[PDB]
């Protein structure tokens, strides 16, 4: 069996709450009023929802509302459990209400509305500074949640909505997010492929918060050389060779060989044999001026492969790479 595993910070932040904070299928849910909302119109639709640009008629206010589709409650009740918990924390976005037809019983999420940017025409418009800034919005963001007990495991671009004019960044879609407990098990699907962190691909269940630092890393690398996503796997097996290509292949088998992680046998078909690039090689005339000696290192201290090793949240808004970032605040 693999060696076990425990989160260095945070550990038994749920083991000390009350149950009622982490035992979210007992939650008695507090309905709104549904006729205080009237969609406008569709914005995007998830695997397991739908989500419209709508008006709170009591205020004409702006809201998205979030339908979910008919899936197990214990899905819908963790994610608002979680939503509850982290409201009003920086950075997170806020569950304004929750209603559900009166007759129907369908429930639906109300959000405060962001401005959105979407980030593919955003990142190519941000400069060195925003980045920084950005990044560390990103990280008060998860060092809340983590700090309360919660692991995103779901972050990627497509996840923070940026109202770029207003500098307003809200972390979104806490529908993959989950209470972290010592020694438990945890599924292995969950993340986007290019934001996965080896530990996902390597079938490693005992995980913790460093998985969101892994995506965060991911995130860096794709703004600061202007490469999106950064690794670009066609499958989970794909996207462990990418990152062996560039953190190399020794350091993936002393990971392996450390946590005694029975690694399937395609894979060492495939990763083969890879130096570890220095960072600097990702750096070129399109750019170089998103990049620092400051923005390598942080860099390289949130894609480690060991999870242990990754900055956490708090060491992260520590590092000099924000300390323009700092003052300003
Ligand atoms: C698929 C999709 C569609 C629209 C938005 C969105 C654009 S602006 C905006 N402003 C606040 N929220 C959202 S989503 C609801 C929050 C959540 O799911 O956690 C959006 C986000 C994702
Ligand atoms: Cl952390």
């Amino acid at each position: 069996g693999p060696v076990p595993s425990r989160a260095r910070v945070y550990t038994d932040v749920n083991t000390h709450r009350p149950r009622e904070y982490w035992d979210y299928e007992s939650h008695v849910v507090e309905w709104g009023n549904q006729d205080d909302y009237q969609l406008v119109r569709k914005l995007g639709r998830g695997k397991y929802s739908e989500v419209f640009e709508a008006i709170n008629i009591t205020n004409n206010e702006k809201v998205v509302v979030k339908i979910l589709k008919p899936v197990k409650k214990k899905k819908i009740k963790r994610e608002i459990k979680i939503l509850e918990n982290l409201r009003g924390g920086p950075n997170i976005i806020t569950l304004a209400d929750i209603v559900k037809d009166p007759v129907s019983r369908t429930p639906a999420l109300v959000f405060e509305h962001v401005n959105n940017t979407d980030f593919k025409q955003l990142y190519q418009t941000l400069t060195d500074y925003d980045i920084r800034f950005y990044m560390y919005e990103i990280l008060k963001a998860l060092d809340y949640c983590h700090s309360m007990g919660i692991m995103h495991r779901d972050v990627k671009p497509h996840n923070v909505m940026i109202d770029h004019e207003h500098r307003k960044l809200r972390l979104i879609d806490w529908g993959l997010a989950e209470f972290y407990h010592p020694g438990q098990e945890y599924n292995v699907r969950v993340a986007s492929r290019y934001f996965k962190g080896p530990e996902l691909l390597v079938d490693y269940q005992m995980y913790d918060y460093s998985l969101d630092m892994w995506s965060l890393g991911c995130m860096l690398a794709s703004m600061i050389f202007r490469k999106e996503p950064f690794f670009h796997g066609h499958d989970n097996y794909d996207q462990l060779v990418r990152i062996a290509k560039v953190l190399g292949t020794e350091d993936l088998y002393d990971y392996i060989d450390k946590y005694n992680i029975e690694l399937d046998p395609r894979f060492n078909d495939i990763l083969g044999r890879h130096s570890r690039k220095r960072w600097e090689r990702f750096v070129h005339s399109e750019n170089q001026h998103l990049v620092s000696p400051e923005a390598l290192d942080f860099l390289d201290k949130l894609l480690r492969y060991d999870h242990q090793s990754r900055l956490t949240a708090r060491e992260a808004m520590e590092h000099p790479y924000f300390y323009t970032v700092v003052k300003d605040q």
